[PDB]
């Protein structure tokens, strides 16, 4: 009661670091409930789901990170922050209308030896909240995978998340039989993460868009992808 009062003067103050807080405690402590609550309640304030993830959900999770690495969390402390955060947006995409399908398709994952995948759950939805069809290989996927998938489906759109690059030897050696297939088939290649931020891998990476967020790969959507 004292809590929901003090959350309500956040939601009307429009006061992220409260938000933040809230959101933080009920990740990392894996309450999916209170979690899925406290989204649902801010979005029905007024919020759109891209600036909860993008204000909320994101800079928690990198804080949490921050304190896993020194030792002030432990490792399963971030994956129930990952659980009640993948409950939190499923509940509202699930409730909330989309456009209509678009035709399209869009192929999405993330490399070898990553098993960060929340920013590309993150990405899906505003796909299909868009109208797209999504197939996710997940994370953790060979390119060649890919490359099977776009042969077999032949999607308008190949979207990659990367946190880490493990192998970089092997992303080099693999990428050029992925690329021309992807070209073969007229798929454009969309990549986002941390890892590209190291001049290297975003170098292997061959793309026709990198995203620092889901605002401005909406903004890519729709100049590159029009409604039909
Ligand atoms: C949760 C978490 C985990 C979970 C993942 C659970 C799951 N997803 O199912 C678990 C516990 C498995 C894990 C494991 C590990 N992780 Co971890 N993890 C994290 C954390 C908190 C991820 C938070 C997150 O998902 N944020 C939400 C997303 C949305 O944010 P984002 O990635 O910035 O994405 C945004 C943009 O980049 C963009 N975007 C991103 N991708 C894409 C893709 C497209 C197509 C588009 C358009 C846009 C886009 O849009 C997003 C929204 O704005 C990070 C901390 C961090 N991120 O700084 C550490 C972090 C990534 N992990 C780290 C490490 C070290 C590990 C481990 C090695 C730890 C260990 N010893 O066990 C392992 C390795 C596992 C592996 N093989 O990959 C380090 C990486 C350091 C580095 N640079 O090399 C980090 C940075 C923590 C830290 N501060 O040290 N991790």
């Amino acid at each position: 009661a004292a809590v929901t009062a003090s959350l309500d003067q956040a939601l009307v103050a429009r006061d992220w670091a409260a938000l933040q807080a809230r959101y933080y405690e009920a990740a990392v402590a894996g309450d999916e409930l209170a979690g899925v609550a406290l989204l649902e309640r801010a979005y029905r304030s007024g919020i759109p789901v891209v600036a909860l993830k993008e204000h909320v959900l994101t800079p928690v999770l990198h804080l949490i990170g921050e304190r896993w690495r020194r030792g002030e969390l432990n490792i399963w402390e971030e994956h129930l922050a990952s659980q009640v955060t993948l409950a939190a947006t499923e509940h509202l995409h699930r409730q909330l209308p989309r456009a209509p399908f678009n035709g399209r398709l869009a192929l999405c994952g993330c490399p070898e030896g990553d098993l960060h995948e929340i920013a590309l759950h993150l990405v899906m939805e505003v796909l299909e909240v868009e109208g797209w069809r999504v197939l996710s290989l997940g994370p953790n996927t060979p390119l060649f995978s890919f490359a099977d998938a776009v042969r077999r489906f032949s999607p308008q759109l190949v979207c990659i998340s990367a946190t880490i690059v493990h192998d970089l030897e092997r992303l080099r050696r693999d990428y050029g039989d992925f690329y021309h297939t992807v070209r073969q088939h007229g798929a454009r290649i969309v990549i986002g993460g941390a890892a590209f931020a190291d001049p290297q891998v975003r170098e292997i990476f061959i793309h026709d868009y990198q995203a620092a967020g889901l605002t401005d790969f909406l903004d890519y959507l729709r100049r590159e992808f029009p409604t039909p």
